[PDB]
């Protein structure tokens, strides 16, 4: 359960811009940044469903572009914001 809906964060973000592809045919293993899918506005819209689905403001924490260093990232900062972060990748 570390993914924690692995499959839904993609799909957010493969509909965010690709909503023709299947999320499972993304790989999380590559930093979600690479693709370059995350843009000012993408970053904007990517706070703004995330956030909207746990009701929690971003104003209280700010990002940095490092946040965004891979979508494994994302659903341990969306974790660790209500629970304690799961093997996070700086332990």
């Amino acid at each position: 359960s570390e993914m924690q809906h692995a499959s839904v964060i993609a799909q957010f973000v493969v509909e965010e811009f690709l909503p023709d592809v299947a999320p499972a045919d993304v790989d999380v293993d590559l930093d979600l940044v690479d693709n370059g899918v995350i843009d000012a506005l993408g970053l904007l819209k990517v706070i703004a469903w995330l956030e909207d689905r746990f009701g929690i403001a971003a104003d209280d924490v700010e990002l940095s572009p490092e946040h965004f260093r891979s979508i494994r990232s994302i659903d341990a900062f969306v974790v660790g914001a209500t629970t304690p972060p799961v093997e996070a990748k700086l332990q």
